[PDB]
């Protein structure tokens, strides 16, 4: 017992004192010092913690390998198993393998904080299929999220692996030589002969016993029927971590060959309680492909279920057994398990018994039938007889990887090759708290035909018998319900054409008896080509690589966290508001003192500054009295470990006194609370404008928040010097000037006295713009108090309660126009909900009426907007900042005018399009407009009006799927809206060795800054890129600089390092003209001697700005960067989902630095549109508690996600003179065009609608966003979502 | 290393910038702020050092000034402020050859 | 005699042969191409503080 | 030394010429490596420029 002994990228290890509460996530990073393996959640959603398994399996008698989630894996699980990371296969250092290589090459990773676990992904695929098809490797990145490249580039650079200027060139990738391959590791291989022994392990708090056979693990649960059994640990990590729970003795029965045992008798096939999903799966698959498809109907079942069940890494881990004792409500498997009753066979020392899953099973929330001395040992999944079919279906938020809103289990069986129902069961996950059979409306069916009848009883069976009371749970009660009629009716069908042999049903119906199918991918990229005589060293204009994607490939590029840490260094946990408004009446830490390795409790009090902070003086660096939005910090615990100070943390009891909250818009406008006054930008004559208005319309639109979701978490590391209250910070953001001042504030020292250094970010997108000086004052409160460094990473849940996100709005239009379509005049009056602090939320606004207008020139026109202030967290800035927005409500209003007018969309839009030299309505010239060539080029490249009539002739042949097809164009204002921040410096130093250090004020979070500004001194300074390096962003080297936002960055950071190369270049002349022939080595050596200075600064004022709401005047925008985008989607009227078939993109980016980094920035930012208009949802409680906080609840774009065909390309010929080298700003103006997927489904659902409800083709139904499959469903009306009062009106 | 070299280097600057030294700071040497340094020996380091702080604080002064003159009766700081928000880099290098 | 012997700290950052060190010297520039020139990486690389 | 060490901070110590001039005929670290917590020898052919 005692010792755990596993190997880790060839390497023995023997830890003597496994704690049995310890990940491998742990383990790697803290006791083995291998960073690469990232931290992004916690729950297993992300797979950024992705590592591969190898270990020889007994009863295969092989090596096999397999992925899995780090975080979720204890180490106690990993005795004699070879863990392999990403720094296992390849790195910089040495040389990169074929993974590694291709993604960084094919610009798969940008920020990179995603990059190892999705190198580990696609390792383990080709390491157990060496020519995946293309297919599998997408199957493969299920568990898999990534934030910043729209995913294509991943999947078209593995592509390779499978089966005009471009990109990447593939013939230069290095082939895969799996002969080359590490060997499993010979000791490990010597001892799978010796006989399993028992294990015995003891951490701090919980006893983990490794069982090796079944007699020892039923005398085990005899000795203790309270001890957990834990196999993939993928649910009790889940309970322990977030659930707070403790099971002070687990036993893992994993081990036991029973448990593992597959046998294939007559009556089905069985599999131990401890076999992997992935393992049954398989299995199933091979019986489906050698078995006659009526004896198979059960187990296409299950395959359907395991088809969207987690990802590899879950699949690979979780046992067939576990998911049927957790219990859960939501469970996908038991909801197929009891419509098949499949055969349990349950055991215990001396007790053996054998029963068939049913509704009894489950007699209450996550409970079951077993004894409490009792283990599952095996379950038979069922052959299906004669007469007798099966169906499973499963719907939630997002496609891939994802928690059922409603799933199901579908069995009937006739009498002999009848129509007559002998047996019936529909069983549903998702409508109680447990799985449940709906025997009332099933038994009234017994005996009685399968007909057009029996369809509707049943309908109005399950209508009356699964109803939801409006307090559900979850909630979506209309949508929960419909689902299972929905279902119902698909199983209804689906038999219908079993029943029809072959060796019947309406034309149009078999498309609604189809699983879901993925059709092959195809993009196109398409940028131009350079001059055909440009310096191959001129690397401006190629698609130049991110220059660190190798290392971020490898798991050599380093993050805060990554940074090592010192030996004294403590560790700091946030403790949070839990009310969303009340008074602070008293705090108790005795519970959390007495926690091992407690430091200390930090509180407002501890403060030597001032406790005001924030971007207007109107937040607190700690709560003082009162709290005002659940998750406001109220102090913190320092530690000597992150789990003892977040377990301390957890026990402080703070005692409130509830004060009226106000957390929603309406309340916020009922009870007037607002931040300033109300802000506006008014043109023409509104009056005059809707008297000469044919039409008039009035409506009211929503569009939810964001999460940014950026894969590394905000996180802090300070270090306390000693002398003159000097302090070194490493921070994750964006903006450094303001962590530098809010910091010193805090502390109450010169702002000298405070050094901020930024390597990258894991992600910012504008979460990181300010609000992570929340994390960061925080830490440097502890660091000041304790004289310790000290860190601290937040978890993902505590990152999407406290930093904010985007702001939801809420806007009342009017809008007047001709019957051409003609807008005449708008009025929209927008609502902001700000949260507990002015923060950004103010320029958001500013910014969002600026966009108002999108494209179109409107005469007559009225915009104004409130901040409201309410009891939720801060929001604050993100990708689009408040534009994306104005954009949505200006596209909303517009589409509404097509169908009034009764005129195509494209058309109306068109017409209504600016002018090259037109006026927006804040008075600014539009000079090189050029959004016209995107839309022409967009339309023709496309095929929209040769597709448009495809998708008509879909919608007549097709009555429940539809598919809508829309385009969108954009145009973006570029420059900060607040003048002085248009301001940028760089420091170049050139080293006597002729090697050259640049340093800006700009930060680096994937976008591609350092690249770009390399490039750009490469060419000005004309020397190799090779010659240059840009090691990181600091206060000290650049002062005073703005955050690194509003997409100019590279506009005013490449000004100023250009402007650096020129004094160089100039102060170099005197020595290039003494010696032409010379080298820039000889040249930099010469100035050396004749003591001339190689170190100067670049800095940059943009021109021209400075706007004025006062007088709507005055520049507020350098200039504008527009883009068109052409989508088309296809819904499935009965359930909510959808699937992009195909985008169009053309984008105005003028003449690119490197068009690699941009439309990388281009299919970033669209699927981050997407993503907020179709997808991603926020959900919180009555009181302002927010529900949605992890990946398992809050489902951004997956790979699965984005457009079947995704095709980008940057328009030609138009170099933009306004920034440096003819290019313009590519960061946020794309996403909107994320837009066009969410009129796409609108357009879609029109066509649902015209099918089975109204008949007024101009019908103005209200959609907002996010267009959810919840929202999408509930707007195909239809007998399903349609199907007793006393006395009446009438 | 115990000459007294970051003590009198403050003092340059504050009668270079005419501001009480407590506002100065000098926190260390590094070849990322200063590239390309000789070594600090030949007793020349006040010399010369001072001289390259010294060119500093007059770039600094001379940014400066059409804000003091807008402002003669302003403080340091108001300066500073008002320099910043005209978008007026406060960030220069100071060099000296014998 | 200085009471303070030579002393020196590296921290190996893990990326571009970058490297990080404290010492107590009176000329960090020939620390830095010194430093350099053994591991054999550009002058840029190596901060000296 | 006052600069806090790293958790996986390590420590070197020289080892140096006891002969005023000679030639280095063999280098023995087998003592050495009996030590409890050696990590490595250096010398001459293991740097890399
Ligand atoms: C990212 C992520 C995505 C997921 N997606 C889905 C999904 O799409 N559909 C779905 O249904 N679930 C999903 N789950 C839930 C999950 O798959 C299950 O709870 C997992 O199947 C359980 O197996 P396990 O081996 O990990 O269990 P464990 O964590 O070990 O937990 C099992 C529980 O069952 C008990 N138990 C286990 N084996 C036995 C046995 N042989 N005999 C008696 N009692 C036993 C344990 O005591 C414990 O209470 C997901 C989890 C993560 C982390
Ligand atoms: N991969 C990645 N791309 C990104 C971000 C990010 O955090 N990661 N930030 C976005 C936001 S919000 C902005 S404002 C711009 C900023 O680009 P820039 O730094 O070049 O100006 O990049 C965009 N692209
Ligand atoms: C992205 C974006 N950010 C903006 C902004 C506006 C005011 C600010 O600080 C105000 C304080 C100093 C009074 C900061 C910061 N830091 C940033 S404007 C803008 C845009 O896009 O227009
Ligand atoms: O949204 Mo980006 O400006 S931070
Ligand atoms: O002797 Mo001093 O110049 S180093
Ligand atoms: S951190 Fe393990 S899946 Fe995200
Ligand atoms: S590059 Fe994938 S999450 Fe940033």
């Amino acid at each position: 017992a005692d010792e755990l002994v596993f190997f880790v990228n060839g390497k023995k290890v023997v830890e003597k004192n496994a704690d049995p509460e310890t990940t491998l996530l742990a383990y790697l990073r803290r006791k083995l010092g291998l960073r690469g393996t990232k931290l992004g959640c916690g729950e297993g959603g992300c797979g950024a913690c992705t590592v591969m398994l190898s270990k020889y399996d007994r009863l295969q008698d092989k090596i096999i390998h397999f992925s899995a989630n780090a975080c979720l894996a204890p180490i106690c699980t990993l005795h004699h198993v070879a863990v392999t990371t990403v720094e296992g296969i390849g790195s910089t250092k040495t040389r990169l393998h074929p993974v590694q290589e291709r993604i960084a090459k094919s610009h798969g990773s940008q920020c990179g904080f995603c990059t190892p676990g999705i190198v580990m992904s696609m390792y383990t695929l080709l390491r157990n299929q060496p020519e995946p098809t293309v297919e599998e490797i997408e199957d493969a990145f299920q568990g898999n999220l990534c934030r910043c490249t729209g995913y294509r580039p991943i999947l078209q650079g593995f592509r390779t692996f499978a089966k005009s200027p471009s990109l990447f060139n593939p013939e230069e990738f290095m082939p895969l030589d799996p002969t080359q391959e590490p060997i499993f590791p010979p000791e490990l291989l010597r001892l799978k002969d010796v006989p399993p022994k028992q294990l015995r392990f003891e951490g701090e708090r919980v006893t983990w016993i490794q069982a090796s056979t079944l007699k020892e693990l039923l005398d085990l649960k005899a000795q203790h029927p309270e001890a957990k059994l834990v196999v993939g640990n993928t649910e009790i990590g889940i309970e322990m971590k977030f659930k707070n729970q403790l099971f002070p003795m687990i036993i893992c029965p994993a081990w036991i060959p029973e448990l593992n045992a597959v046998e294939h008798g007559p009556e089905g096939i069985s599999f131990g309680a401890a076999c992997a999903l992935s393992s049954v799966e398989k299995t199933l698959l091979e019986a489906v492909a050698k078995l006659p498809t009526q004896k198979t109907e059960v187990f296409r079942g299950v395959l359907e279920q395991l088809r969207w069940f987690a990802g590899k890494q879950v699949k690979s881990v979780a046992s067939l057994g576990g998911n049927i004792i957790t219990a859960s409500p939501i469970s996908d498997l038991n909801p197929v398990f009891m419509a098949s009753g499949t055969k349990l066979t349950i055991v215990s020392r001396g007790t053996r018994r054998t029963v068939p899953m049913d509704h009894t099973f489950f007699p209450s929330y996550r409970k079951t039938l077993l004894g409490p001395e009792e283990i599952l040992l095996s379950i038979e999944i069922p052959y299906s007889r004669e007469d007798e079919f099966f169906s499973a279906f499963k719907q939630a938020s997002r496609r891939e990887d994802d928690i059922a809103k409603v799933t199901c289990g579908m069995r009937v069986l006739f009498q002999p090759g009848s129509m007559q129902v002998k047996e019936l069961a529909l069983c549903y996950g998702g409508m109680a708290d447990r799985t449940i059979s709906a025997l009332k409306t099933t038994q009234k069916q017994l005996s009685k035909f399968w007909n057009e009848k029996l369809l509707q009883d049943v309908c109005a069976g399950l209508a009356e018998e699964l109803s939801l009371s409006p307090d559900a749970p979850g909630g979506m009660i209309e949508f929960r319900r419909t689902l299972t009629l929905s279902f119902f009716f698909k199983f209804y069908l689906t038999v219908l054409k079993k029943l029809g042999k072959d060796s019947k049903l309406d034309p149009t119906y078999t498309s609604a008896t189809l699983l879901f199918q993925k059709h092959p991918p195809a993009n196109i990229q398409l940028f131009q080509e350079v001059p055909n005589g440009q310096s191959k060293e001129d690397t401006v204009g190629r698609p130049l690589p991110h220059l660190a994607a190798a290392m971020q490939a490898s798991g050599e590029a380093v993050y805060c966290d990554d940074i090592p840490r010192y030996e004294n260094e403590l560790f700091l946990r946030l403790v949070t508001s839990t009310r969303a408004h009340a008074k602070i009446k008293s705090i108790d830490v005795s519970e959390a003192q007495k926690v091992p390795g407690f430091v200390c409790f930090l509180s407002a009090d501890d403060i030597p500054g001032s406790n005001e902070t924030g971007l207007f003086n109107d937040e607190t660096v700690f709560a003082k009295d009162t709290v005002t939005c659940v998750g406001h910090i109220i102090g913190a615990v320092v530690a000597d470990t992150p789990e003892h100070a977040e377990r301390a943390a957890h026990v402080v009891k703070v005692t409130y006194e509830d004060l009226p909250a106000i957390i929603t818009i309406e309340d916020a406008i009922k009870n007037n609370s607002f931040y300033g006054s109300e802000l506006k930008i008014e043109k023409g004559d509104l009056k005059k404008g809707f008297s000469e208005a044919d039409n008039v319309v009035s409506g009211e639109l929503y569009i939810g928040g964001q999460d940014h979701f950026y894969l590394e978490t905000h996180c802090t590391i300070a270090i306390p010097k000693g002398e003159e209250g000097e302090m070194e910070l490493f921070v994750s953001t964006q903006n450094a000037m303001k962590t530098q001042s809010f910091v010193a504030k805090m502390l109450g020292v010169p702002v000298n006295r405070i050094l901020v250094r930024v390597k990258r970010m894991g992600g910012g997108f504008g979460g990181k713009e300010t609000r992570s000086t929340l994390v960061s004052v925080a830490v440097a409160l502890a660091a000041y108090k304790t004289g310790h460094p000290v860190r601290c990473m937040l978890d993902r849940n505590e990152d999407m309660l406290i930093t904010g996100g985007r702001h939801p709005f809420l806007a009342r239009y009017k809008v007047g126009f001709m019957k051409t379509g003609t807008i005449v005049a708008l009025e929209v009056d927008h609502y902001s909900n700000a949260g507990n602090s002015r923060d950004l939320s103010h320029s958001i606004m500013e910014r969002a009426l600026f966009h108002m207008d999108n494209c179109y020139k409107i005469p007559n026109i009225r915009g104004t907007g409130r901040l409201c202030k309410t009891n939720l967290s801060s929001n604050t800035a993100f990708r689009g900042f408040g534009g994306p927005q104005a954009l949505f409500i200006a596209e909303n209003w517009m589409s509404e005018v097509a169908v009034t007018c009764g005129l195509p969309a494209e058309e109306v839009r068109w017409k209504n399009m600016y002018k090259e030299g037109d006026l927006t309505h804040f008075n600014q010239r539009l000079e090189g407009f050029s959004v016209p060539r995107c839309w022409d080029e967009c339309l023709k490249s496309s095929q929209y009006y040769a597709r448009k009539s495809e998708v008509d002739k879909f919608n007549k042949e097709n009555c429940w799927k539809k598919r809508g097809l829309c385009i969108i164009p954009t145009k973006f204002g570029i420059s900060f809206t607040v003048p002085f921040l248009n301001q940028a410096g760089a420091l170049i130093h050139v080293y006597t060795d002729g090697s050259v250090l640049v340093s800006h004020g700009g930060t680096e979070m994937g976008q591609g800054l350092h690249t770009k500004m390399v490039q750009v001194a490469s060419k000005a300074l004309k020397i190799p890129i090779s010659k240059i390096y840009i090691s990181e962003t600091s206060t000290n080297t650049v002062p005073n600089s703005s955050p690194t936002a509003a997409s100019v960055s590279t506009d005013i950071y490449g000004q100023a390092v250009y402007e650096a190369c020129q004094t160089i270049l100039k102060r170099l002349e005197p020595f290039k003209k003494k010696n032409p022939d010379g080298s820039w080595e000889d040249w930099v050596m010469a100035a050396y001697q004749d003591r001339v200075s190689l170190s100067t600064t670049g800095f940059y004022r943009t021109p021209n700005l400075g706007y004025s709401f006062e007088t709507n005047s005055g520049n507020a925008f350098h200039y504008f960067t527009y883009g068109v985008a052409c989508s088309e989607v296809e819904i499935d009227c009965l359930t909510g989902d959808h699937k992009n078939l195909r985008t169009d993109i053309v984008m105005d980016v003028g003449s690119s630095l490197n068009p690699a980094i941009d439309i990388g920035q281009v299919e970033g930012a669209f699927v981050q549109g997407l993503g907020l208009f179709t997808l991603e949802e926020l959900h919180y409680s009555p009181e302002g508690s927010l529900h949605t906080r992890g990946p398992s609840t809050y489902k951004i774009p997956a790979f699965g996600s984005i457009p079947t065909e995704f095709r980008v390309s940057l328009l030609r010929d138009c170099p933009n003179k306004k920034a440096i080298y003819a290019s313009k700003a590519v960061g946020e103006p794309p996403l909107f065009l994320g837009a066009s997927v969410f009129f796409a489904i609108k357009d879609a659902i029109r066509a649902a609608r015209a099918q089975h409800t109204n008949n007024n083709t101009k019908e103005l139904f209200r959609l907002d966003s996010p267009a959810t499959p919840e929202k999408i469903r509930n707007a195909c009306v239809d007998k399903f979502t349609t199907l007793k009062p006393w006395s009446l009106r009438v």
